[PDB]
């Protein structure tokens, strides 16, 4: 199991001011880490922020977190379970930040909360180098849902951090599980109160977040916000990132206001939304697209189930391991479904 360290620099800090923190499993002969952001949306105003501490409250605050938790999926330390990573260094870092990795604000006199998901990770980061990352050959900084989308927007800022305080050596690398996300017409309606572009706009101003440069550079002041896309960070960032997504994304249909007899315009609306997404990851080298209604995958303890074209992700993944060592023979990384329904690959997730 994984153990908690709450941070040293008590100023990094969980929306309520509670100190953040990271759980770990030293791995003593490897020089693999794994860093995991949590998900779970986020909150961008005071009255939802408000709503959420009721009833989300370990997503904004550390003091209920328990001691351990047990790792699973990519974080399992079983080779049964994890056929990947199953002997890496392993490091989950809970989101208690409620601002998708994003934020550099502290608690205040004009601050009800704080929000400061991208001082977290450079503050995990940092105090680990003393735990034993100074010693790595690779960081794979992966995350699911907002954690996924976390990983797009601070995976290069881990590199550049690691660059700046002289570990050249570790290559750093993403992986983004269900957090790529289209800023598509809706299928019905709007009432936010959500259209996911005008919330994440009012939540950048809220949390002061902060996206990477050379994307902030192309949209520049106010357009920010076009950031928390994949299909439009990606193209900027400079660290290899490995995407997974399912073509059919749960929250991807919930802020589009599809509810699941399908007649002919929810139809044709879910056959483009899936071919969009296939669309958007054509030039992606490095990803796993099944044609699947679900959300999650890398933390599941059966995701070693699903398979796109025969192959399943821990393969993919250990297949784009060894291309960063020309494609490789039987080893593919690419791997998008093509079929046009969800569940039309018989691998999916039962439920
Ligand atoms: C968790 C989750 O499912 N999240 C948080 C990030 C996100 C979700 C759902 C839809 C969209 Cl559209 C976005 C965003 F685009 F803001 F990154
Ligand atoms: C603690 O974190 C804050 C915010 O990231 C930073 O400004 C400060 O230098 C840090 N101090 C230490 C001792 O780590």
């Amino acid at each position: 199991d994984l153990r908690l360290h709450l941070l040293l620099n008590t100023s990094v800090t969980c929306n309520d001011g509670s100190p953040a923190g990271y759980y770990l499993k030293e791995s003593r002969g490897s020089r693999r880490w794994l860093l995991f952001l949590e998900g779970g949306w986020y909150c961008f105003n005071r009255e939802n922020c408000d709503s959420r501490y009721d009833t989300m409250r370990r997503l904004m605050s550390s003091r209920d977190w328990p001691r351990t938790r047990t790792g699973t999926g990519i974080l399992s330390s079983q080779p049964e379970e994890n056929p990947y990573w199953w002997n890496a260094n392993m490091v989950f870092i809970p989101y208690c930040s409620s601002d998708v990795w994003s934020g550099a604000s502290s608690k205040s006199e004009k601050n009800e909360y704080a929000f400061m998901g991208a001082l977290i990770i450079q503050e995990v980061v940092r105090e680990l180098l003393g735990r034993g990352l100074s010693g790595a050959k690779v960081l794979l900084l992966a995350g699911s849902s907002a954690g996924g989308t976390g990983v797009l927007l601070n995976v290069d800022r881990v590199a550049e951090q690691l660059e700046k305080l002289g570990y050249p050596a570790i290559q750093v690398r993403g992986l983004a599980d269900s957090g790529w996300f289209l800023d598509n017409k809706q299928y019905r309606h709007t009432d936010c109160v959500c259209a996911p572009t005008e919330a994440i706009r009012r939540g950048i101003r809220y949390w002061n977040g902060v996206v990477p440069e050379r994307c902030r550079r192309q949209f520049q002041e106010g357009e920010e916000w076009n950031c928390f896309f994949g299909y439009k960070v990606y193209p900027t960032l400079r660290s290899p990132v490995f995407v997974v997504q399912w073509l059919f994304d749960e929250a991807q249909l919930t802020v589009d206001n599809v509810h699941l007899p399908v007649q002919e315009g929810l139809r044709l609306y879910i056959q483009n939304l899936g071919r969009e997404l296939r669309h958007t990851l054509k030039d992606v080298p490095a990803s796993f697209a099944p044609a699947c209604l679900s959300h999650e995958i890398i933390i599941r303890s059966h995701w070693t189930d699903v398979q796109v074209k025969g192959t399943s992700l821990p393969r993919a993944l250990h297949c784009w391991d060894r291309s960063l060592h020309t494609p490789l023979k039987g080893c593919p990384v690419h791997l998008v479904d093509s079929c046009p329904w969800p569940h039309c690959n018989p691998s999916c997730p039962t439920g």
